[PDB]
């Protein structure tokens, strides 16, 4: 699809089962999600954004569903006010921003 | 122009006389720069990210030349490890993301 930007662009995801909404984010390197389940081993992380520190949990090759696009990357899971997909998932869909 | 997400979505700004770089953020509703000079009244407003707050200075109807392109909006100027150009400046170039 193409998007405005008008308002927040926002689509559906599904990762390990479990249907949410995020936020396309060209401003982020990596996904981070808050509101979400992954079994398996992790890595700690830290971040770093308007506000500073977020410690993350880092799931590597989850499988994930964006806009009905199957794709597998990392996710950074921990406190977001927002869940953001980021360009390390983006670049996946082939995203293009344009002006 | 087109561009891909495989790098940072970086372009030049020129904002009161001053060269700058900044990020093509779609997941900013506002713009928000640190290392700039505005002149005039202001209004002191939060934003919050990951991380937390920051303590920023909302500057209205400031002209700001993005990529080439002349518009005018609200700059936020404030703590941000990274100048990024929101949506309230990228939909008056028209942007839009591809996939
Ligand atoms: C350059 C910075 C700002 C990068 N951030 C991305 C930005 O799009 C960020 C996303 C966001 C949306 C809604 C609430 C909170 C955050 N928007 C943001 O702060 O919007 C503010 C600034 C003015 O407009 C409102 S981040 O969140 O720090 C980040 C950092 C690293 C990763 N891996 C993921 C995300």
């Amino acid at each position: 699809p193409q998007i405005t930007l008008w308002k927040r662009p926002i689509v559906t995801i599904k990762i390990g089962g479990q249907l949410r909404e995020a936020l396309l984010d060209t401003g982020a390197d990596d996904t981070v999600l808050e509101d979400i389940d992954l079994p398996g081993r992790w890595k700690p992380k830290l971040i770093v954004g308007i506000g500073g520190f977020v410690k993350v949990r880092q799931y590597e090759q989850v499988p994930i569903e964006i806009a009905g696009h199957k794709v597998v990357g990392t996710v950074l899971i921990g406190p977001t006010p927002s869940n953001i997909i980021g360009r390390n998932l983006m670049t996946q869909l082939g995203a293009t921003l344009n002006f």
